[PDB]
């Protein structure tokens, strides 16, 4: 069962409205690399890991993320509130849709599941939230570079590294399993290929040397 | 400039057609984690990646990628073929869209590129690369599980060691830029809330422990 | 803040395992009318309503269908749980999508948020949330005669009571404001074209008949 | 079957081309909201409605329906006309899709049949017909606010209005059955917990929370 | 403007109600190569086509679709008309979603205007519908192949028929304008590349690489 | 099989970086009408063709289509570099999603299969392609209409150029089947209203006129 108290994780603190910066910011929360998109990830895989720790872990950090989705929601209905009549709103999607977030991105498109990476298998499942934290974090360092406003910049710096918490904890639940730096998983035995390295466009590096790979240079 | 030869990385080689199983095959077509996914991934990413080594990895990975994304569409063509009058055929989203494979997945779902995640700085593309292999490689293993006869299995199993390979390819690149067991990338300093871990939904484990985390058992 | 608490509303109780009706019932989990879409949007209303009383009431309904949410997904994790052998589940897309539920519907489908309706207005607002309910009691009706088994037919049918209570309450408050049975809402006043019904399609009921309108018979 | 006459229920007027704004309006021909999604939505409930008043009436309005999404196609048209030229017409998704409406939002979003809410039971249909005129309304009201000049500003207000008529017929359709304040349809009764209330969210009382009409749970 | 009467071209006539046919006859109603498409495509055209002559043939077409789309609607409605009961209704998506026709193709997907082709040019707009046509008529040719019984079929063959007739059309237009074998149009030239043919996979040679058209590059 | 060689096919001069352009050529990057389109409708093709010579001529046009998309690729990574400080670069998507191409059209849409229209007969394919050729032509003019520089325009113009070219191959092929201008294909013979033309909206034309048609003035 969820539950939820009305006050979000901080004090939004921002300057005048920017609805333009408001509109970007829903990269984060309708967006593919946003709030929804994690907690939806990392909420749906909880129901099939058996693993009772990480299943816990995902389930933690799940909340968490709908708490981030609360406070970026909370950002765009602060930067779109009481603006409708200046050039800068009349130019955002904003005014035809309404003040206030919706779920789709910073281009209008509406949240798709397609965003989405999982199933299957728990490494699977790690090595998609990895990479769902690298593009978040990554988000919202573009956004940071277009802060309208220092409040608004410190909120964002938080949520930032709230993704570089994130990214350990997955680290570690992956380590714990013997697979954040050993590539091979699942249940298939390889055949003799696994090795090999073929020079399809035509540089040197441990993706292809010894010892780990036979380099076919002239495929 | 791309350039192609007619013969696939090897030989198709199966039973009777099995047509449902095409359409199961369509996900490493047109699906998320398929081959297109794979090779447009990589591909795009090689434009916008600064290491001259990493961006010819992406490329060299990429174009085997289509060379896999080529086989798998023989092995649709090969498992729809000849087969228009059988109850099975008629069965599958073949009976109405025509033989061979499609940009589709295996619930006839058009391929998109919201399955893509990349951008921005070459970590997040990296650690994406690694989540698209693991999602490959587990699809491989579902598909495998279903194997229609022998031949057909044969070249999942390799299909499906070519991305063990490239996982670990992309883990030796994460490596050398320090940023395979280290989650903090990108240009942003962190605040002082890095280390802490919620415990919102109520297990203890290496993800909300000492020494790297302060654990907030009541938040 | 959100949070949660890990038993759900009530036990999960069913009989042999059904996978073919947990792809059925993956539309109340990711489908137009199921759990995700009446949390979202009511969710996301709850940002831009301002009357305190309906804002807290849009909150309380949302939670409610998170743990909705919650059920139907445990409910596909029990009809998936260890039965990949059977043909019935080698039918279904957990086949190759894994066990469990997915943010999809039953026809594969990835969850859109084009499936929400809201924005601008609380009266607007309520009405497409009246709406919602309707479809998604509708849908529960159509899984309750599909039902498996006793137990599971149980859960399904408080679900869709919770959905005639929602029903209720977006009603109540709707009347609240005197805009359930009065049709002018907005900002806009009508022009002199109001109470005209054009006859394009003689049916004849209190839309197009005199006190309520003006019967334009041949237009 | 169908047909067509050439002349629109009213002729446009308009200023001059406004790109911009004929990007905007977009949303009435393309978007969820718009005139497509209204024609679509009744027209194929028309199908599967049994009661021959209520069908009628649905077919009844889906026409009017389709004459406003070319009387919002013909707007969109006159307010690309001859302006290609123009810095304005160039930072439009027009310069490079070409003139005139497009199946589109204002967002450049593909109208997707994702919009629709349809099935089932004639009070389903019915509750999804008021809520999507209301989305039309609100959306109209948007542009109508946005709107620039005098000519296309008035062709909004008397397409915002046959929305507000629409309402008013959707809801004398679900009364004549019963179901305009009746919360419950359908073949299966309510369990127990019908009159519950569960405050999840936390204190906000109204008349959707408290007695007579439900017993209000504090602390679920 | 737009009217419609209630009697469709001919009457549905149909043996057993097939509703996994009817799902499958979904692709002709909201589906890539349906009738929507058509209908939707030629209709959204006539607004930025100047010629008078093909605008006319335009919405003529289009109106025609909209009367295939209504039969085709109504012939999903008889396939699924009083079998809820049985396991092939079970089956199919109409057991979730209820009777009747629905703007999804045969795989349960929403209709998209992104299945549209239109813009620019009339040569571009006729051009894209003789491919529509293409994917109309062959689409109809599968659905007669896996068809239920005779009545269906001949309606099926007759909308068939109909998009041949329309192809025709089509190529007449194109024809009238010195464009249906003349790759050229708009506002461009060519530059000296414009007759090189290059060998890119390899040897296979036709007309679409030989002279007296291309000018053959063996090992590009 | 694919392979690569990592010179486009020719040298990429642009002057000033232009990032809205930038964002305008996505239409011919991740756009209906656009490379990625070209090349995979015609490969798809390619896969359930049978007459050798047009499987092997749409295998030598998509290839091209691979590198025309690299082209484009190249000319929005230039247009996109080294400039994200301006307010121009500021004001579009790359803002956002990073510097470079991405599979998305001018107004941020993900590319999608939707865009394809293929299968069956070859001579749908080929009518089909015959459309698709239109549509890029038709964009690239646009483009080339809005160029930023005399560089950028001299590549469109190129490609544009080698869309009629390619028309022409695809009228051929059809020609050699006696299809570009008999409408009729396919296995259905069909009835007795196929020269018949509705008035269903007086404009006359070869296509609703003697010697083709017989006109029903008032259906
Ligand atoms: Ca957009
Ligand atoms: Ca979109
Ligand atoms: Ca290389
Ligand atoms: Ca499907
Ligand atoms: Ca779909
Ligand atoms: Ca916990
Ligand atoms: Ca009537
Ligand atoms: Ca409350
Ligand atoms: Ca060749
Ligand atoms: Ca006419
Ligand atoms: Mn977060
Ligand atoms: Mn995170
Ligand atoms: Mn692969
Ligand atoms: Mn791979
Ligand atoms: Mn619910
Ligand atoms: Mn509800
Ligand atoms: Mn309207
Ligand atoms: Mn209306
Ligand atoms: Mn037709
Ligand atoms: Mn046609
Ligand atoms: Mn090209
Ligand atoms: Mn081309």
């Amino acid at each position: 069962m969820v539950f939820h108290k009305k006050e979000p994780i901080h004090v939004v603190n921002i300057g005048e409205a920017n609805p333009r910066f408001a509109q970007l910011l829903l990269e984060q929360f309708g967006g593919a690399t946003g709030e929804l998109s994690a907690a939806l990830q990392y909420w749906v895989q909880s129901f099939h890991v058996e693993n009772a720790g990480i299943k816990d872990m995902l389930q933690d950090i799940a909340i968490e993320e709908f708490s981030h989705l609360e406070m970026v929601g909370k950002l765009i209905e602060a930067h779109t509130k009481n603006v409708d009549q200046t050039e800068a709103y009349k130019s955002t999607l904003f005014a035809v849709r309404g003040m206030g977030p919706h779920f789709l991105d910073s281009q209008g498109n509406a949240w798709t599941a397609s965003y989405l990476n999982e199933g299957g298998d728990v490494v699977r499942d790690l090595r998609a939230n990895i990479a769902a934290e690298a593009g978040a974090r990554q988000t919202y360092e573009e956004l940071i570079k277009l802060s309208p406003d220092e409040g608004t910049k410190q909120t964002l710096v938080h949520l930032l590294t709230r993704e570089i918490s994130h990214t350990q904890m997955f680290m570690k639940a992956l380590d714990s399993l013997g697979k954040l730096t050993d590539p091979f998983f699942g249940n298939v035995q390889p055949d003799e290929t696994v090795a090999l390295y073929y020079n399809l466009s035509s540089e040197r590096g441990p993706w292809n040397s010894e010892p780990a790979f036979k380099y076919v240079a002239n495929p």
